[PDB]
């Protein structure tokens, strides 16, 4: 294989990557230089009948539940197609905001449909990357040559549509994917060394090399959690590694007020200028001098304050033990991805479910230990393969739907639609989508 990039993007029916359902996936493969080498891959996911989309999401995407249902395949087949693209060897799977959103959608789709939620991103020399934190890093650290738009609040905006507009990039189903490729080419051209640096440091071992806990060696870190008001940037120092999470290091934000850290106990601590950096999540980290004096000035970052805090922290190493202590501590199976890793035996069993013909599942005679699996398998069969359900199973599914579609939920859904149709009365496209959402809800739930 040669190294490739797979740019992708989901449209979904709501904001929650587990509890809302996907609507559409789009992707295209490029070579290592961002030349398109594949065909556009665009397809839909039929939503199961235990779900109503968030009206807000449909207003954004323009994709109705009727359209995804008519054009889509079941989530099992949707998952299969995405897994086949993602597991091509030597693929860097990337998008725009995928680390915090799309990748969580992928993990949950794989989880619900009996794929490994994690292996795709690293096996066969694969990786992931995310152009959102690349753009944020450019603004903070190397803003030359790119136009940086402000939003209506007066803050720098990193919405993809704003950055393409501001930089002369033309921006159907493939719009977002092609815009993301355009942004990658933009940074590679205008900030070549930073682009190379950020690409190389997507690798967790390269990130590890930057981390010197004994010395509390300061680093620049660009993170959306720091806020657009300071260009999402600060100087941080590593205090300790997370006592449970092998991939998380506990950083102190040196720009913060460290008083609570010094003069408060770990229980009270559990603002507090502590954050986890997850080395498997493409965090932006670099040597402290990567943030140049002019840019620190521009972003309002106070170097002396950071250095004074760093000095205090180094002179008080008992703070390390303190922060380690901080981190030393629903019944919906769809929400339970992070309730733990499955055992080896359970993954083996789940693989048999995956590789068994849907018509043969009712007679499958395997054993699971993890308590999530019985429910995962029932939902998987009832959502994807409802013609294979026996009478008792149909009754179970009917009860499931009744438990989702509570009186409070249905009333609130009707209320939201009626509110939105008044609010958007002058937008004829939106009014039409809302009427479609009402009609779908009438069919599914009333
Ligand atoms: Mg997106």
């Amino acid at each position: 294989q040669q190294s490739t990039f797979l740019f992708h993007d989901y449209e979904t029916f709501g904001t929650h990557p587990a509890l809302d359902r996907p609507a559409q996936f789009a992707a295209i493969r490029t070579d290592s230089e961002f030349n398109v080498i594949g065909e556009p891959e665009v397809f839909y996911c039929k939503p199961a009948d235990d779900y109503l989309p968030q009206p807000g999401a449909v207003l954004i995407t323009g994709i109705t539940p009727q359209e995804a249902r008519a054009k889509g395949e079941n989530e099992a087949a949707f998952a299969a197609r995405i897994h086949s693209l993602f597991t091509v060897p030597k693929t860097c799977i990337l998008g725009y905001n995928n680390v915090r959103f799309d990748d969580e959608v992928t993990r949950n789709i794989f989880y619900r449909n009996f794929y490994d939620p994690y292996a795709w991103s690293w096996q066969h020399d694969n990786s992931r990357w995310d152009l959102l934190d690349v753009m944020r890093a450019c603004y903070a650290l190397r803003p030359e040559g790119i136009n940086w738009p402000e939003n209506d609040d007066g803050l720098p905006s990193f919405r993809l549509e704003h950055l393409t507009k501001a930089n002369g990039i033309e921006h159907d189903a493939m719009a977002d994917v092609y815009a993301t490729i355009a942004m990658a080419k933009l940074v590679k051209t205008r900030q070549p060394r930073l682009f190379d640096y950020l690409f190389t440091h997507r690798n967790k071992h390269k990130l590890m090399a930057l981390i010197d806990v004994p010395q509390m060696k300061p680093l620049v870190h660009v993170s959306g959690m720091f806020g657009a008001w300071r260009g999402n940037t600060s100087w941080v120092a590593p205090l300790a590694w997370h006592p449970e999470n092998r991939n998380a290091v506990i950083m102190v934000d040196l720009a913060g007020d460290i008083s609570p850290l010094l003069e408060l106990d770990s229980d009270t601590l559990r603002a507090v200028p502590v954050k986890l950096v997850h080395i498997n999540k493409c965090p932006v980290l670099a040597q402290a001098n990567t943030l140049r004096p002019e840019d620190a000035d521009r972003l309002g970052i106070n170097r002396q304050h950071c250095l004074d805090n760093l000095k205090i922290l180094r002179e008080n190493p008992q703070v390390r033990e303190k922060v380690v202590a901080i981190f030393a501590e629903s019944d919906n199976v769809d929400a339970q991805l992070y309730n733990g890793f499955f055992s080896d035996a359970d993954r083996a069993a789940m693989k048999i479910v995956l590789e068994t013909e849907p018509r043969n599942l009712p007679a499958l005679d395997i054993t699971f230990v993890d308590k999530r699996i019985e429910k995962l398998l029932f939902n998987y069969r009832a959502r994807n393969f409802p013609g294979t359900l026996d009478y008792a199973e149909q009754q179970r599914w009917l009860e499931h739907r009744r438990q989702v579609f509570t009186p409070e939920f249905l009333q609130g859904y009707a209320d939201e639609l009626q509110m939105l149709v008044q609010q958007y009365a002058d937008d004829k496209e939106k009014v039409a989508l809302l009427k479609a959402l009402w009609q779908y809800a009438d069919e599914i739930v009333e």
